[PDB]
């Protein structure tokens, strides 16, 4: 049986190379633009003229990502498996999983011992990797500004007068005499006034309309006068030079500053100050949603949102975990509840971006990244820990139906062996094909006068990319393979293969498909950083089934948990 792996591997290969033959015989018929050999001659300097820069520092994140993880697998397959195959605790027969995964280890061997040292080296593997990848991505400038001083908290009745009277004295300088006129501009920022464009569409209803056009234009002059009198205390000080913002903030964080006639009156006090962004990403229509509402907004929307991944991850769970419940036919409840989490895994940034919209963050610069980081970690939540978590729980539940010295997952690790396999072959195989995108792009095509287009819609399909979520989905994976490289250590083999055909997919897309990015280096920088969490999180893993299995007397758990903290600290 070796867990079901044999059989997963199968259909899952069966499922990839069939959806290659989809690709190869719609490509050029339904698009309308081999690409193997496209994907293993196209050298650097193309894809550097070829789509931007971002995509060379992507590619290059993509190549440290695999020789890591072929370091991880050789030094995984070649030591610690034979260790924990060397164990008479799980169980015997050779075609199982618990021969080859932590289960097959005696609570009082040691080498756990070794299992946490090999812990440890991978995460100083893992930061050196990315360090050369951070060494290798340069350009990490403009962050000047000078315009900066997004002041909030100001009470309503700031009249600018008052304001500009202080900061001569408090701050000195500030010649901008400009600064309140930036409140809730939300009604007023409609981008409803596209009634116009369907207004030169002229739509029975033959032509209908105008009254929205002209209610829309009796509204967007009512806010106009309305901006005024809607004072929500947002202050924005666009500087001359850059020497005087720098010497006002360290002043206004050095606290009271120098006395001026209107301090009292103003309550300078009490004020918040930071630097501000570019006038062009600042959202004024979320500028309105501000203070504690803010904040009820985000715990809300969290709230709603984890109750839609304990509502998502569970179906899987409970299909994984069905035959073992009396205490099964292979190709069911092995390859349905980890197909079903991938479907509801790769529907769910969807959902994060538009809870993220609702959401309604202040900055645009800070809708991509904080975009990407909220998509990792709900993926993480999604199937790495909550599975985990639920699994273990409902296996230890089935042991009570109590020798925690075997308490491990149910089937062991195959579950998550299997989570890397498909998508590994049928996942990767899927987003080459773009199902999704295809149905969409046939829908248009569909969906219209069927005489003026054919011409359109072609043009217009192909969209830059997604460096953030592409960012999130492979750290995902590659946190799921790392935080069972130690234990379990099947799974890097099969996690390197998946990181091998998702480069080559990703090679392909970023120049036979996607248009140029020009996204900001944050992404990739914030991408480095969550590459570290993977080890992390990876021996957070060692020690809690340590802990889970033998008791915090025994040595390895007293070492693992302060090895955990100081590189938490660190």
């Amino acid at each position: 049986t070796f867990g079901g792996i044999p059989t997963m591997l199968l259909i899952d290969v069966s499922c990839f190379l069939f959806l290659i033959l989809v690709f190869s015989i719609i490509r050029r018929r339904f698009w309308d633009y081999p690409w193997l050999t496209a994907i293993f001659r196209l050298h650097d300097d193309q894809i550097l003229e070829w789509c931007g820069e971002d995509a060379i520092h992507y590619l290059s994140f993509q190549r440290h990502i695999i020789f890591l993880l072929v370091v991880v697998s050789f030094l995984s397959l070649c030591v610690i498996l034979p260790v924990n195959l060397s164990g008479d605790l799980l169980d015997k027969d050779p075609y199982s999983f618990g021969r080859t995964t932590i289960a097959n280890l005696q609570t009082d061997n040691d080498l756990l011992w070794l299992h946490t040292i090999f812990a440890v080296i991978y995460l100083f593997l893992t930061v050196g990797f990315m360090r050369h990848h951070t060494q290798s991505i340069k350009y990490k400038e403009e962050n000047l500004v000078r315009r900066t001083l997004f002041i909030t908290g100001l009470p309503r009745d700031a009249r600018k007068e008052t304001v500009e009277s202080h900061f001569r004295d408090a701050y000195p300088t500030c010649e901008v005499v400009d600064v309140q006129l930036c409140y809730n501009v939300a009604k007023l920022i409609y981008l409803c006034k596209e009634k116009k464009k369907t207004e030169k569409s002229l739509t029975d209803a033959i032509s209908y309309y105008t009254r929205m056009k002209d209610r829309l234009l009796e509204r967007i002059t009512e806010e106009e006068r309305h901006v005024q009198d809607q004072p929500l205390g947002m202050a924005f000080v666009t500087f001359q030079e850059k020497s005087m913002a720098t010497y006002i903030l360290k002043d206004f964080n050095a606290g009271e500053p120098q006395p001026s006639s209107h301090s009292r009156e103003l309550y300078t006090s009490k004020w918040t100050v930071t630097f501000a962004a570019d006038p062009e990403d600042i959202c004024w229509k979320n500028l309105s949603i501000q203070g504690l509402r803010w904040w009820l907004q985000w715990l809300g929307i969290n709230f709603t949102l984890f109750l839609g991944l304990f509502f998502l991850t569970t179906p899987s769970i409970i299909l994984s975990t069905m035959d073992k419940f009396n205490v099964n036919n292979p190709i069911i409840s092995q390859f349905f509840p980890t197909l079903l989490l991938w479907s509801f895994s790769a529907l769910l940034p969807s959902i994060v971006y538009y809870s993220t919209l609702l959401e309604s963050h202040w900055t645009k610069s800070g809708e991509n990244q904080i975009m990407m980081t909220k998509v990792y970690i709900f993926l993480i939540f999604m199937v790495l820990i909550l599975p985990s978590l639920g699994l273990t729980s409902l296996d230890f539940f089935f042991r009570w139906l109590i020798r925690l010295e075997c308490v491990f997952l149910p089937d062991q690790g195959a579950f998550f062996v299997n989570y890397v396999i498909a998508s590994a072959f049928i996942g990767n195989g899927m987003e080459l094909l773009r199902l999704p995108g295809l149905i969409l792009y046939t829908f248009r095509m569909i969906m219209a006068k069927t005489a003026a287009d054919r011409r359109n819609v072609k043009q217009n399909q192909a969209f830059q990319y997604e460096f953030g979520a592409m960012y999130a989905w492979m750290l995902c994976v590659f946190t799921v393979i790392v935080a069972y490289s130690i234990t379990c250590p099947i799974i890097a083999p099969f996690g390197l293969i998946y990181i091998l055909l998702k480069h080559m997919v990703d090679r392909h897309n970023l120049y036979f498909v996607y248009l140029p990015a020009k996204l900001e280096k944050g992404i990739h920088f914030a991408a480095v950083n969550q590459a570290l969490a993977a080890p992390i999180l990876c021996l957070f893993w060692l020690y809690f089934f340590s802990f889970l299995r033998l008791g915090m007397k025994a040595p390895a758990t007293l070492f693992t948990f302060l090895v955990l903290l100081l590189t938490i600290l660190v």
